[PDB]
């Protein structure tokens, strides 16, 4: 697929997302709520979605991601949102993985108002 | 796809999945955890399950979804689980959109006892 | 699908995912990270990767549980990551279940710098 940007790993076959990366070094303070940005652009296959998760290696270190979702028609930066539960200040380095990217397929259908 | 109630609304073929509005006035204090009602209910197509994720708008509060799994065979009243997981209380408004419902395929494995 | 281990059960096929149990009594001190293990591998179906999604009742617990990803080939032993949010102690018990696990499709390709 199409990208723009360069904070986004290609993966192996059987692994089951892209990892991301935060495009600057950033600083949260604790209990801080913040949109990371990745710096990447997507072209996602027309009938599937991205969807945004936490990487294990950064969950440890007291760092939840909030699930996020990259609509098929969303042309925009993606910025992952973390939060800081812990109570001290934790930094994340340029570059440094974040989020991993998995594209998974979305079914559409109309709404009917029935019973 | 049938559905009863007005607390989701219908979305475009590149919108992976549908709103979803709070049926009435929430207050979360910190760390506390409440069930939202939608008032909605909804006949999932077979072979489909519902996951409810939040929406950038309230992530970036603070807000986190606990349990969005819909399952196919569930009939009752969308009630979402959330989370304040800030540091301060926040209050969601009647009718204010709170997460997404996206539509994702069902696969059914039988468990078999065997060596990895 | 091939398993090893005690840790998981069995689903009827309207439930989206299997429910995972703590394979022992863990402790957590108040704001401390720990990774409950399971007690299971598993052999997920070629194609297909595991959502782990945690059981709204502990969520409410004091407990985050956070969202994983069990990788097709990953064959190691399942944990969950949880962080202890609140002020005091909190055990969680052998063989009680803390999250589901759901099979989900998996897309694979190159990545290609363009224009979007």
């Amino acid at each position: 697929m199409i990208i723009e940007g360069d904070g986004i790993l290609d993966k192996r076959s059987e692994d089951a997302g892209y990892d991301l990366l935060a495009a600057k070094e950033i600083h949260l303070l604790p209990g801080e709520v913040k949109v990371i940005p990745t710096g990447v652009k997507l072209m996602l296959p027309k009938g599937y979605w991205g969807l945004i998760i936490g990487k294990s290696s950064i969950g440890s270190k007291g760092l939840d991601v909030l699930g996020g979702v990259i609509d098929e028609g969303y042309r925009g930066e993606i910025g992952v949102i973390m939060i800081n539960v812990s109570r001290k200040s934790i930094t994340l380095m340029e570059r440094q993985k974040i989020a991993q990217l998995i594209i998974l397929p979305c079914k559409h259908e109309v709404l009917e108002q029935g019973k």
